[PDB]
């Protein structure tokens, strides 16, 4: 049993994890210049806040997480360093939630919130209230719960981060790989592409690979996928695949084509093939996870934008 | 629910794996070319084995786990690319197995195998009859069980192994850190030394790092591991030390410091300082784990070489 200490657990990136680690049984401490809502919900769950920073407050704490908004002149994590107390970025102990649920880390360069969000809702409307990451920030929507309450964490996986090769996910998406973030790769887009393989190892033996063949850079690097894995995209080599695109209004109409079932009619609030795409992912993974096709069409008609 | 298929599933490297994995519940296959006590150890003990390679015997397999001692043209093998069935290394699927497991990984250059099976004689002297990987090779010391029954997974991590950075352990040794596998890494020893943190990393931040600091590498990258740590060695700076360093006989004699604890007297059949390191590495773990000083004592002086 472990004491995680926040330095400003009041901050928005902060909070979201505070409550995760308190709802897995952890005691969490936390300081902070200002009390808010924020912190008094926290400690209406369970949390030691304190206000000001100073020395004594990291004490008893077996970790530090510190945001990016703090100095190593803080005293707190002074006395971390002096007494060995790891002292853990915000970001790596984000990731590190996905080990204490069923993740899936939804990577890729570009529609990677979206397709976040999608999967979200249509978990929701299966009755699983995930808790799922948007830009650093944890939410549940709609939850009467603590974050983390649900077996389901779904997050995104920036390439970017530094943490991205440690997520431990059971399903991994890869809507397209983009030469965005070669600067975190020395500029180099081929150590990016073998980045992407790496991240996708770290998934197990059991666990899933959705990936969109419509990229010509996915579909270059699946031969090196040794896990199972299913293909999406209008590609008519997909797995699964969109056909009789249409629109009815600001509403985009398709039809998904999924091995082994019936053609299913969906429907999403936004415009571009690529949030089609973004719409097949969340297909594949709600259909591997078992959802109902009401369900699917339930979450994906009612997402807004 | 998952059905794994070895091709070579009699070979030696191989059998232990498949044990393992029955053990964890899974359905294995498996082919080889000649019957043997081994292959009816397995299917004693519920896998279904078939004799001579062909297409039909990876019917039904989610997995392949194939040997170095096969070839492509080998025709389930060929048969499971066709079908897109993932085909994995011998060497990755028992990396996996720490993740079901309590694993405790033992990393180094040198020292790896001695401190592993160290902690496996003691482990099993305080009753734990422990599961531990040598040379690729699965054990369990005198076992009455079925490989993988125990709670822990002692194991080697091998720098130069593909899998090294997919570990998952609870608990990681790095006794040392030379320069005989730069090849590995482009020849470039201080690539070599970031590979150990980043190893480091893959702990999870309630892990354990144990750590030589008599090593002036490891001493050098103590500050980059933001993981809970314990360091040993002869340096008087070292949290668990060895001190009054004594022969009688083939022999060692030592005493043990450790914090909040009273000096222990230890012996091992072994000579050497660097075996007194393999066993201080051993004391930390057993230390951790809750051990008592008479299995200590009894493990380690009961080991032979
Ligand atoms: C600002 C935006 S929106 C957007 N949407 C797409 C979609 S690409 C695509 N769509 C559908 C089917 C296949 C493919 C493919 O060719 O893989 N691509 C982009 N590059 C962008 C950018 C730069
Ligand atoms: C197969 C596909 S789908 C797809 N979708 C996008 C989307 S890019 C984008 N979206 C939204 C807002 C801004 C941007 C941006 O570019 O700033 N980019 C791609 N490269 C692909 C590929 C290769
Ligand atoms: C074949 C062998 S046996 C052996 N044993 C040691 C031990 S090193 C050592 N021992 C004790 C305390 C501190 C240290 C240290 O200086 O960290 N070092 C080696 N290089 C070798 C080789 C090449
Ligand atoms: C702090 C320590 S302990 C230690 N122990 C060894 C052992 S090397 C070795 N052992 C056994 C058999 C062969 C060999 C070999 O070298 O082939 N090497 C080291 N570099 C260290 C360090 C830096
Ligand atoms: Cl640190
Ligand atoms: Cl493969």
């Amino acid at each position: 049993h472990r004491r995680i200490h926040f330095v400003g657990i009041g901050g928005a990136g902060m909070c979201g994890i505070a409550e995760v680690l308190l709802n897995l049984g952890y005691e969490v401490s936390g300081s902070d210049l200002k009390a808010s809502a924020v912190t008094e919900r926290l400690e209406k769950f369970g949390a030691q806040i304190f206000i000001g920073h100073q020395a004594e407050n990291a004490d008893g704490a077996d970790v530090l997480v510190v945001s990016s908004a703090i100095n190593r002149a803080n005293p707190e994590v002074a006395s971390a360093l002096e007494r060995r107390i790891p002292v853990v970025p915000r970001a790596e102990m984000l990731a590190e939630l996905m080990r204490y649920r069923h993740g899936i880390a939804v990577a890729g360069t570009h529609g990677k919130t979206t397709t976040t969000s999608l999967i979200a809702s249509v978990f929701a409307a299966g009755g699983l209230d995930p808790t799922f990451v948007i830009g650093g920030r944890l939410n549940a929507a709609g939850t009467n719960a603590q974050l983390g309450a649900s077996r389901y964490l779904v997050a995104e996986a920036d390439e970017s981060d530094a943490s991205f090769l440690h997520l431990q996910p059971m399903v991994a998406v890869v809507t397209n790989i983009d030469a965005d973030h070669m600067a975190t790769y020395g500029g180099d887009f081929n150590k990016l592409k073998k980045t992407f393989v790496e991240f996708l190892h770290n998934l197990p033996f059991y666990g899933l690979a959705v990936m969109c063949v419509d990229d010509p850079v996915v579909r270059e690097i699946l031969p090196q996928i040794a896990r199972p894995t299913v293909t999406y995209g209008l590609s008519e080599d997909a797995d699964v695949r969109a056909i009789n695109i249409r629109q009815e209004g600001m509403r985009t109409w398709f039809t998904v084509l999924r091995p082994e079932r019936e053609p299913l009619d969906v429907s999403v609030n936004m415009p571009g093939l690529h949030n089609v795409l973004n719409s097949l992912a969340t297909i594949v993974i709600a259909t591997d996870e078992g959802i109902s096709d009401e369900a699917i069409v339930q979450g994906l008609s009612g997402f807004q934008g």
